[PDB]
């Protein structure tokens, strides 16, 4: 059933969202006390609760590029991929909503504060993620390709029960201890934009909140390197596994 | 027999409390460096402890909220319903009183260091949740029913085992580190006030060590919302899993 | 093989003091940045390591209380309890001293900055637990012994295997996530000193290093009540599983 | 095959330092809330997916030392020891190239506005480890050979299946966190440079990134003791167990 795979996958992202975007909305409206860390590991275990609750029906991809990498290097069919995106994009568009719906006059007091009408560089750097000021596009690509690729390699190799023992429960705790690492070590280059549909369906709410053009554009140009070096980024990693240590077990 | 079951839930909630309201007391009464995730990550281990103790003969139903949402969608004893209540509520009261005997002095010094004759603005938020001063009661229903639903549609995940990673201990561990996660990106909202048993009980007992009505209204009526919207937001996300995932599984 | 049961005991509360008093030397004397969740985290995660490395010989005992309880409630030889005793007493002791050998410069100089002579208000609250000024002696008995005796409810209730479903690794990571717990929302009040030989072994080597009488009695008499309120506390602990819960199963 | 264990070494010591470096890359080029315990839970939890990674074909050698120690201690193949460690430098050489190429702006914007000519002194604190200034040469050694030492008793304590819990998956976390508890208590006393893998090939590429002799050095001589006192500490841990323990199983 499809229609049952989809609708997890609506929710599962949302979790995904909630979890991982409410925690950064604390971090610029609510004066929390959240460092590197504190965001990374609240968002690799909500991750974890996306693989939790939506692991039977769909095997938790969450991710277009988890899933287009797992039809060119996992036979899932070809069929579900469009489906399958469409769904955890809404998904992750409706979770932004709801995050900003409860958050409404943290926004509002918050910008009436500081003054900011144009919220693109702060603000806005809670729904989806946002270059540091001292690199650039192409650098973003070789970030955001070489983590999603890293992503990628340990869900297979989690997942991969011909490895060292098996997890049958531990499996999806440690793929957000994964990204925890990834969000602790180079969250701060790109905003760790693992997924796709992580970063574009915010920002399309967030061109909706009030934000305009500079929800894509970021400064310079930034909303095509977390959709396209992810997806570039996942397929490099899933080669790389079945060929340096898949072909080894 | 069901006197097993209540002194089970006048326990685990106890461990949740004196655990949860321990750390936070350590926080206004102790100068203790704690961040908004070093007290949700030690209440949501200490809502793990909670499951552990008392799950084999409980179900570890340590909120009035998901006793009655497992009653009208999980087939649960209704007979069994009002007598747990009652024992996670008293279990809770007196969950406060020794975390109390045990600050006593923590009290007195600190108000007649800061000249506090009232506490009930800052203190008292050690005991039970508080809302903060840029929103209002109507907004605590929707963040406080929002986040009990997002707990129930875990809770029943984790706990389903046709959901595909069957977790056979990792169950409690992993409600833990959600409600970390709740509390870390939407605990400064409400407080995080999932259980009407976790913040009414101790409301009760503050009332009696010297707090007064402002326990009960905090500033504007705020014992309501922690009592009444968790149980609204049991309900929405226990029929949500049933139907968006379960006529899923 | 009992020797091989002492070998175990001696080096696993070792491993729980250096890892234990290794992070709180690095808290007075090395400038970190350890807040009260860094420091309990880090013991409770040590004296897991405790639990896993000396697990198969003696069952992890590392406590002269949950030995005194084992005997009292688990059937354990009382021919072990004194060879036991004696040997995680002088596993202590010596662990103090290797983690004062390799800080050793740090004492003398954060001293000779801080023109400490007696050092047995800040330097020494590493070795062993102290009192806050806020509490007196009586009160930090009714603190040890309620804690204590929720770490033996739990260590019965995770190692019992008639209980919600057996954890048969995970056993060992939520004990010191317990410890977590007690030690962050209980820790300030006596430094959570669960164990009689985790506090005074390492007092009888800093009165060697230079700290006189006043490592024993702390400027009011404090030396009594982590020797006895844990002893007092885990048999307390004990007698409410079997009659609360045990009964129950 | 052996060239799959090689392919192997190099890749998941990587991991364990780009997820290492990066994170205290960001440290210094990235104004990040970094603290001590927040470095050594990223380090630990890298190293552990550097175990579920390259478990099933190399065993997990992501350390010169812990190599050495099972060839003597364990029966290692004396044939693919020297083999083994050209494999895990010329891989974590390689990942301090790829975190120095995702960070280059990072550095010449962090040194440009500090006027720091020669960073030496803190910036390449990065890559390896640095003694601090309150220690001198002969003080490594203790720390580095007992806490190597400390890691090699666990990591064969962890791997011992004659030890009471089996872990069968938990494995690989549990020495991560050991390193975070060795990082947390320890590390600001040498860097925690366990591996001579993890300190000497991220230095020569220092050396090459525009450091010089004081990559080697450090002010005084430190690029010895990371690659001494590892092996000299992880034969006194292995040969401490399999007589303490082993002969106590």
């Amino acid at each position: 059933k499809m229609v049952r795979e989809f609708l997890a996958e609506f929710m599962s992202t949302y979790v995904m969202m909630v979890f991982g975007l409410g925690s950064v909305a604390h971090m610029v409206l609510n004066k929390k006390y959240g460092s590197y860390l504190g965001v990374n590991l609240g968002f690799g275990f909500g991750v974890t609760m996306g693989v939790h609750v939506a692991g039977r029906i769909s095997g938790a991809h969450m991710n277009a590029a988890v899933t287009f990498a797992n039809c060119a290097l996992g036979r899932v069919p070809w069929r579900k991929f469009p489906v399958y995106v469409l769904g955890q994009f809404l998904g992750s568009f409706l979770a932004a909503a709801t995050i900003y719906s409860l958050f409404y006059t943290a926004i509002l007091h918050f910008s009436g504060g500081q003054l900011m009408v144009t919220g693109p560089v702060a603000t806005a750097g809670i729904f989806a993620t946002y270059l540091p000021d001292h690199m650039t596009l192409w650098r973003g690509f070789l970030n955001e390709a070489w983590l999603t690729g890293m992503l990628q390699l340990c869900l297979f190799a989690i997942t991969d029960q011909e490895n060292n023992p098996a997890l049958p429960g531990t499996e999806a705790l440690v793929i957000g201890i994964l990204v925890v690492i990834i969000g602790v070590s180079l969250g701060m280059n790109t905003g760790y934009a693992i997924n796709p549909s992580r970063d574009l369906p915010p920002r399309i709410f967030t061109f909706i909140a009030g934000w305009g053009k500079q929800v894509f554009s970021n400064g310079e140009n930034w909303w095509w390197v977390p959709v396209v070096a992810p997806l570039l980024g996942a397929y490099l990693g899933g080669i790389i596994y079945l060929v340096f240590i898949g072909s080894t077990i």
